[PDB]
């Protein structure tokens, strides 16, 4: 009876496993666990990070949401392929994408972080924490919240079977503020979690009440965005440059 | 194994029953039509303070009133939380901080049961102010109950009942993500058990509401939230006003 709950959860696990190139199994098969193909570069200080492209904080905060566009791309073609999600208002898509697309993003920067650094580029650099933290002062405390996050959130060493049923839960919410019709979401989420209960229990047999306390990192991952948004007020007191980025801007 | 989280189910709500004097059944009762004795007083506007007041600046006078609501609240709280089975057996440091926050993310979840979508339970349930007489107040004050009202309403919509409430507060205060809990995994083991007696008792006593364990977590989110906001405006309170004084229950749970 519950075959679509095993059929439904690989069935975002592939869309899952085309949508992101770097999956968490590749990501951490580089970081902590001993890859080979091909060490990534290391940046540890100043000069390290000078060459590695082979002022500073800004341009490496700028660079980070350059990627997280690149990321919302991945995402809006992975919620597409949630079953029920195209067939929804077209508004609502845009609200729930809109409303769900940070804490997802910080989800999978997850995969690509252990207690010590985060993977750059896409696995072929890794910048240290230790190093994020001896930025600026605007800068300095922006990255550090989400290494906090990440590291309680990989204690539960969940792999991408887990976060494909995972991330589809998150975009489904149906509290995004301005949405029309709440309930084609609603119904949604609840056939997506009842597959990850499945998925949670038979991928983690003996690590009980797994489900809950991944519940529970949605409260978790929704302060970690407010407190991000929250930081890009220094955006408006920075070194605010002068027009040789326009068009840039509203790209962002 | 099943029986194991039915009794653990039972003992938590005989506590809750012993430590909350007003629960949600009663409350419910109330806010309803099964009075000729239970019907509230009303007020709505500043001469049903007036009158009001014989059945037992008014900005001011009213939140002393639901900062010491808050106070009589904490104590039951911590009532509430001793029986909670290990919990006493925790280092005393953390106990104290597995009680401080997670002191008003339990109120807010209680004060919903006295909470309708036009106002809240007041006085014993003797009396029952609306939401706009508390909406229309002043300089800050007329912000802050409103977003506990918009919490209220969303969380009555689950229709939880005591039992189940008292499972539920218990997990809030058992969680292990808090600052300075020096060791916390014995934490987490307590409130895993706490969850798998939630699990099944969401499962058994509202059969028909699928996914109601998981909307239930969900909804501390919201709950943090409106801490947040109330923590927030409550510095505010502090430079409008320097005469008002809180108090010293109040004053150290408060950082
Ligand atoms: O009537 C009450 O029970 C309290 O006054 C209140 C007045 C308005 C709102 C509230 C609250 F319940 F929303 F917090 C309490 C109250 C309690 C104790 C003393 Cl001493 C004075 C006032």
């Amino acid at each position: 009876e519950s075959a679509d709950l095993r059929a439904l959860a690989k069935h975002l696990y592939d869309s899952y496993i085309k949508s992101f190139p770097l999956t968490k199994a590749k990501a951490r098969a580089i970081l902590t666990g001993k890859t080979t193909d091909k060490s990534p570069f290391v940046i540890y200080d100043m000069n390290s990070l000078m060459m590695g492209e082979d002022e500073v904080a800004i341009r490496i905060f700028q660079g980070c949401q350059f990627r997280s566009v690149e990321a919302v791309q991945e995402i809006t073609e992975y919620a597409k392929s949630i079953p029920g999600f195209v067939n929804l208002d077209l508004n609502d898509q845009v609200t729930l994408l809109k409303y769900g697309v940070h804490e997802i993003i910080y989800t999978m920067l997850a995969s690509l972080m252990n207690k010590d650094g985060v993977l750059i580029s896409e696995g072929q650099g890794f910048m240290t924490r230790e190093f994020l933290k001896s930025l600026r002062k605007p800068f300095g405390d922006f990255m550090e919240p989400k290494f906090e996050f990440a590291v309680k959130f990989n204690a539960l060493e969940l792999d991408d079977s887990d976060l494909a049923i995972f991330i589809a839960v998150i975009i489904l919410s149906g509290d995004r503020p301005g949405l029309l019709n709440v309930k084609p979401i609603e119904d949604i989420q609840d056939n997506l979690l009842q597959a990850l209960e499945l998925q949670l229990k038979l991928n983690h047999p003996e690590s009980s009440q797994l489900f809950a306390k991944l519940l529970q990192k949605m409260t978790d991952l929704r302060q970690i965005v407010t407190e991000h948004v929250q930081l890009l007020q220094v955006i408006k007191k920075t070194e605010t440059d002068m027009s040789l980025h326009p068009l840039l801007q509203e790209i962002y």
